[PDB]
DNA sequence: TCGAATCGCCGC
RNA sequence: GCGGCGAU
DNA sequence: CGAATCGCCGC
RNA sequence: GCGGCGAU
């Protein structure tokens, strides 16, 4: 109800404690210190704050049950009332007589959906009219919703295909009104069994909640019943009031979630450097410190303690060190056209279907709200240190070891984010570093998939353009038309800048290189796939390789092939429909023209374990569905089977491929798979060999374990919100895309490492697999992370190791189940040095 | 004044609520009732002993020693100290002991006056006392040569009077030679020393609010109260163990303050890095070794109960110099220490005597080392041994009264000869181990052996069969020990030969007795070294004598495999040849000239160095396995241990590494020595987070090798029970005992065990491959090379009868 | 019978 | 958890 | 200066 | 921590 303020006496500590600031005095002055802790402190006010704004508005929407400081109060009454409405469900029934009047209708509702209903609406009522009749009202109205529509979800096999429409909808209102649209249809269909619900009336709903109300009373006891003016008939009335001690409980617990929350702010010093598991970046004492791996339990948290991993540590204190600043003239630009478009780069003026339309407009309206909240903040972030003459961006690891910056406005956000931050630190650009000055600009404009001749032609033809976009950023609109508009513009200014002032041009703008698909660059390397190596531009290629146009040309062969041959269409009895040849479905795909754009997705994808099944349902969705509405997509007279056929062809174009790729995910799915699975002999019954996890370390030397685990239990209602064993399938799931990002996450670390030892590299930008530094660094950070990924590859055998890591926790009867290694292929790593476009 | 924990929380312990018919549905009620009535008493008897304890150093001010009292000193002796310099740079900046010491001297003697004369002079007067004690006292330490001679002598006096008169004598030797300056002691004015005290303690009023303050009284009490329930007195259980699941909560079945913990581990997140590790195979060993059912051997107690009322110590004295006089009053503490915990063994055996059987829970030390859990379990002295016996038996047949008879002649001491002889001890003397079994006390021989109540109980069975024939059961565990465990695990990983035949671990005609053997080398180089020796030279002015003639006098003495005999036991612990001159000055040297002998040894320390020489090098040859590897885990040690620094820089390459193994069972070992950056020592008052690297060192082989035999008995065990029926084991870290009927199956599975995994597993290479990658850069060139692989085949080690493992 | 990557921000 | 945004 | 572990008792 | 005793 009522929370006290946090801030007076333990967000003063912050600037307080003298070791936290002493530490800092001592690198940085105490002057800094004092900004640095102002702003740390600011960073848990402003924390705090978000959290008050929030619960305010849940009171008010009698949503605070969905908070989080209600949740714990709300798991340990929940059993008390559901074990009082089963014992008064048997009382009730024992007792002879007319049954009581809420009897029957509590009876259709889960006693565990009453129980929460009643939860709910009664924190609901009460902190947002105390009677119990207005609250008993309350509670009925929401059985009966629950009661009414209930039966529409357990029936269930449709059900599963408006779940996903009514989660789409956001509000009880539009959620209720899309059920009862379904119910007249379920109805009409007869699904229902031809019932339709006769609404309850009013003198039944209110006894139905009394009667839930008194069964908390005696169970769980956080609302009490009070009689105000008894024995008059005109006033005498029943009011509830809500347990003082369960109201401090909320109360305590959200002014401990509100410290505890902090939105996190640039550092106007460097970084803390790491030492341990916790109390990096941010310099403060603090009631939220930071965790080098952020992991979901305490526990995968403590095994990185013991654990002994320079090169980890060494790489994360070298990325906080980088040195960035605002960059002033993309923000002065920013500032100016956010005031005028919603979106400034989106809308620049240039030379069942129908429900689906709506369905559209719907989320693009949800979508410019939310894009615009988050242009708003980073703005304002921007604007804020704009002024500082450097800036820097504490980081740690995921689970799994990728690097993320840890403020909310950090290098690895949106172009217009990534366009408004630069670094600090520069040196005189040079011939080399025009030159990659170029190909950098060139990357933005989206001339990437040519050789790098050509990206400096382009650059160079439109240099007129260029300087026009340095000059007046308002009056030409040329830069904003690229594929990277800020960034472009950024590398617009710099252009202009060495241009003016020649090649003695101190530039510190962030030269990004990224892989073009780290996964399969990675799954490439360890099993020395040629085919797929060459594919990714692991290998040197003539040009850029393309994999979506690849796999589109391979798609395209099989088109052509299945149009001269190929089944002919047949009419097949379904519970008789014509089911398409592949000659007939061939030609509609070869009249829709398949390109590039047909098996980008399915493509991208695979890193994420997508495969045939998945890709018909991209296939319908990324251009089947869109050809349709726009009026094309009449040879797509079937849809379904068009996109399965597509699904067929892209994914047996996709395997032979990059077969590394395919063989190496299914080797560590099986290894998930055995892991996972509990070994019970079926005679005895008993388990010979418990659900195990799996974990494998890191060449730089980050170890990780995936412990996918699954809750016993959970509860859904349709209105109202829902509120440990292995997770055998997550398992099998995560596996191979996590084991792959653990992999790239080794090679960013070893780059930033290898390029800071070997080369004078100090400046890092980061993104998972983009390769970032000044222009003047730009061509040994192109040395070090090629030469980096050949000594891993070359050192190491990653599969092996990780089989090392769980052969011996394997059961004797699953020892015959395991795949063997894939085999080694016939590429050579040592042309990874010598690829222009593997970038990484 | 300390609350009684036992109310509320020894309550707790009992656990009255987990269902205690867990325990009654399988094993009944009574039991049930009465383990848990044990585990409830087990802390009760722990928290009287804490109090006992508490009372007495109450009395002696000697509260501040006692654990309760320290956590409040500790965050006080800062404040303290930073107020001792606050004033000192007072005084420096106005014209007008080290500073911890006068802090903790000052605490110590104000908390033991308020202990056990309030009066502000009679506190700062005593405190003064201590200040000046210090400052005479501390000049000879901080002279400190020779502080490090008379440094041990201090430590084995007891008692602030006898540390006293022992510095007190060293100080006028000191002074009537002239060492510590000439310059007797300048005593203080008994007004400045109280003077010193006040002045002390008006600093710790004003630094601390302790002068006593109630808060602080009751910091001691509660602290003194959760001390009390953490330290239970355990006792062995009446129903089977609870089998160990996970890394708490095995052995015991209550739920306590004090769980049981699989592995003991001086740290919390030693323990914590086991509950991650998949080891199935250790976890069965523990299980298995816990079901184990025991019997208290009545016949041997009513024996005991009756000869210890008569004599302190019930074998000891059987009818049939001035250091010499310091070593009978070590005697006279010897004599009170065995009578203490002999009259526990004894209350506990009769306290269980009528039990039908009891059961030990069992864990782990760190390097995974099997340990029964209670205080009174079968891994005690002879006469703890003797009053427990398995309760599960067999008809005990041929092969069994073979190894009872074997087992017997071992207790006699009859262990050095070959088996067919040690069966004919037997027979030659069975009309004295009948009458030894018909009337224990009347015939005193089984008392004179070796190990006599093991001998006795033995006498009781050999009896038995005799009166009932094969048929009879018997359920007496019978031990069998390999002659030195860490030669023999070292000799078979590096194929040694040479010294497998040492330690019996190839087949042989007859028992190699390695004391022997290395005795007879070192008497081949005393002969030599008469015939070829340095001559003696002359280098106050003294002659050393030549090895020639440092030959000549040990060999009129003479060289028995009792002179080399510790240094090769100690050899497993890691002593060398300078650990070996003390050894054999203390073991061969002094009790000669005490036996008027020794007349040869003109210099008993030249003896003693020339000497050590020989057994090291008769040892190298004679043991180059365990030589060679001792070394190469040494070396490693040191590397890991040692910090890399840029030479100029001083920047650290690589940090302070422990080093890591796993055992062939897969029970995974941490060995992290700590050393503290600060600690303070005084000299008449008690003293009180970086590796060390001298104790990892000197840790490393000798933790090695243990692992590797606690990995053995872990697989002996499980090996044992799944190929064989054996269900009861007797285990003494090296030691394999169980009924005599299943006693060869044992016998042959202690072998096949130490084969398999020596024949599967590298171990050495295996630890290689754990550190390598710590290795700095540095390091690598300077790390020694693996020890070559010998010639032994250890299809050789299953045909030795004499390995006994 | 079922199902068919990680991290953050905002909203409910 | 659901809805949407963004990063790889 | 620097030459095994685990218990119990005592200080 | 130091001293004593026991197990290996």
């Amino acid at each position: 109800m009522n929370t006290i303020n946090i801030a007076k006496n333990d967000f003063s500590d912050i600037e307080l404690a003298a070791i936290p600031f002493n530490t800092l005095a001592d690198h940085y002055g105490e002057r800094l210190a004092r900004e640095q802790l102002a702003l740390e402190h600011e960073s848990y006010e402003m924390g705090e704050a978000r959290f008050r704004k929030m619960f305010e508005r849940q009171l008010k929407a009698g949503e605070v049950a969905d908070n989080a400081a209600a949740k714990p109060l709300i798991t340990t009454l929940l059993p008390k009332m559901i074990a009082r409405i089963n014992d008064w469900f048997e009382e009730v029934k024992a007792k002879r007589g007319k049954r009581p009047t809420a009897f029957q209708f509590l009876q259709e509702i889960k006693p565990e959906a009453v129980a929460y209903i009643t939860i709910k609406t009664t924190l609901a009522c009460l902190t947002s009219n105390t009677t119990v009749q207005a609250v008993a009202s309350a509670i009925g109205r929401a059985i009966e919703d629950e009661a009414r529509f209930g039966r529409i979800r357990d029936a269930k096999h449709f059900k599963k295909n408006v779940e996903e429409q009514l989660n789409k909808r956001v509000g009880h209102v539009y959620k209720k009104a899309f059920m009862q649209v379904v119910e007249a249809d379920m109805l009409s269909k007869g699904l229902l069994g031809g019932e339709a619900w006769s609404s309850w009336h009013k003198e039944d709903s209110i006894h139905v909640g009394v009667r839930c109300i008194e069964m908390l009373i005696e169970s769980t006891g956080m609302v009490s019943l009070h009689r105000q003016n008894a024995g008059v008939v005109g006033q005498d009335s029943e009011t509830i009031e809500l347990a003082p001690e369960y109201a401090e409980a909320i109360a305590t617990r959200a002014g401990a979630l509100a410290g505890i929350s902090p939105m996190f702010q640039p550092c106007v010093v460097p970084p803390k450097p790491w030492t341990g598991i916790t109390g990096g970046g941010y310099w403060a004492n603090g009631r939220r410190p930071l965790a080098l791996v952020r992991t979901h339990s305490k526990k995968a948290l403590m095994r990185y303690e013991d654990v002994y991993m320079p090169e980890v540590y060494k790489a994360i204190n070298i990325a906080q060190n980088t040195a960035w600043k605002i960059n002033k003239k993309v923000l002065a630009v920013a500032n100016v056209i956010t005031k005028w478009k919603h979106c400034p780069v989106e809308d620049i003026p240039a030379i069942t279907a129908w429900k689906r339309a709506a369905a559209a407009v719907y989320r693009k309206d949800k979508a410019r709200k939310s894009r615009r909240i988050s242009l708003e903040f980073m703005l304002e972030q921007a604007n804020k240190f704009a002024n500082h003459k450097a800036i820097w961006f504490p980081y740690n690891m995921d689970w799994r070891g990728r690097v993320y910056a840890v403020s909310m406005f950090n290098p690895q956000g949106n172009d217009m984010t990534k366009g408004l931050l630069t670094l600090a630190k520069g040196k005189p650009i040079g011939k080399e570093g025009y030159y990659w000055l170029k190909i950098h600009g060139a990357n933005c404009a989206g001339v990437d998939k040519v050789p790098f001749p050509e990206r400096i032609k382009f650059i160079e033809e439109n240099h007129e353009n260029i300087m026009a976009c340095a000059k007046s950023p308002l009056e030409n609109t040329w830069w904003a038309e690229q594929d990277s508009p800020f960034c472009f513009l950024a590398f617009c200014f710099e252009y202009a800048g060495v241009q003016h002032h020649g090649l003695s041009y101190n530039c510190s703008l962030p030269l990004a290189f990224d892989g073009s698909c780290s996964g399969i660059q990675h799954f490439s390397a360890m099993l020395r796939d040629e085919v797929g190596g060459r594919a990714v531009n692991l290998l040197p290629s003539e040009t850029v390789q393309d994999i979506y146009g690849i796999v589109a040309k391979k798609v395209n062969e099989i088109l052509q092939a299945d149009a001269i041959n190929g089944t002919d269409n047949e009419v097949v009895t379904v519970t008789e429909k014509v089911k398409l040849g592949t000659k007939a479905l061939a030609g509609q795909w070869l009249a829709y023209g398949v390109t590039r754009s047909v098996t980008k997705r399915s493509v991208m994808t695979l890193a994420y374990g997508s495969k045939e099944f998945g890709f018909r349902q991209q296939v319908l969705e990324d251009t089947i569905q869109p050809a349709i509405d726009s009026g094309k997509g009449l040879m797509f007279t079937q849809p379904n089977q068009a996109a399965g056929y597509m699904a067929k062809l892209i994914w047996e174009s996709v395997s032979v491929t990059v077969v590394a790729a395919v063989e190496a995910m299914n080797w560590l799915k099986s290894a998930a798979k055995l892991l996972a699975a509990e070994v019970k002999d079926k005679k005895t019954g008993e388990i010979l060999r418990k659900r195990c996890a799996v974990h494998w370390v890191t060449p730089d030397g980050f170890p990780v374990w995936q412990e996918y685990k699954k809750p016993i239990q959970t509860r859904l209602n349709l209105m109202f919100l829902g509120q440990s064993e292995i997770d055998a399938h997550k398992q099998e799931s995560g596996i191979a895309p996590n084991f792959v990002h653990s992999q790239d996450g080794s090679h960013l670390r070893k780059t930033v490492v290898w390029a800071h030892e070997k080369y004078g590299i100090e400046s890092f930008a980061l993104i998972h697999d983009s390769f970032g530094t000044i222009p003047a660094d730009a061509a040994n950070l192109f040395k070090a992370v090629r030469e980096t990924m050949v000594d891993t590859y070359e050192s190491c055998d990653v599969l092996a190791d990780f089989y090392d890591q769980f052969a011996d926790q394997l059961h004797e009867s699953q020892l015959d189940k395991m795949p063997a290694l894939p085999a080694k292929g016939n590429l050579n790593l040592r042309d990874i040095l010598e690829s222009d476009f593997a970038f990484a």
